[PDB]
């Protein structure tokens, strides 16, 4: 959940790191993300701190 982001980092080069595993993340703001790091990526360019929802995709 963000609380991953309270501490991370994305720099030009780095960009963000995720885990290799996919996993489908439901999102508070009524969205899913395939992957659980990738919740924190699409919210580093939307900027709105989405939190996950329930685990697995939405439904």
């Amino acid at each position: 959940d963000s609380e991953m982001c309270k501490d991370y980092r994305v720099l030009p080069r780095i960009g963000y790191l995720c885990p290799k595993d996919l996993k489908p993340v439901c999102g508070d703001d009524g969205q899913t993300y395939n992957n659980p790091c990738m919740l924190c990526h699409e919210n580093l360019i939307r900027q709105t701190n989405t939190h996950i929802r329930s685990t697995g995709k939405c439904e």
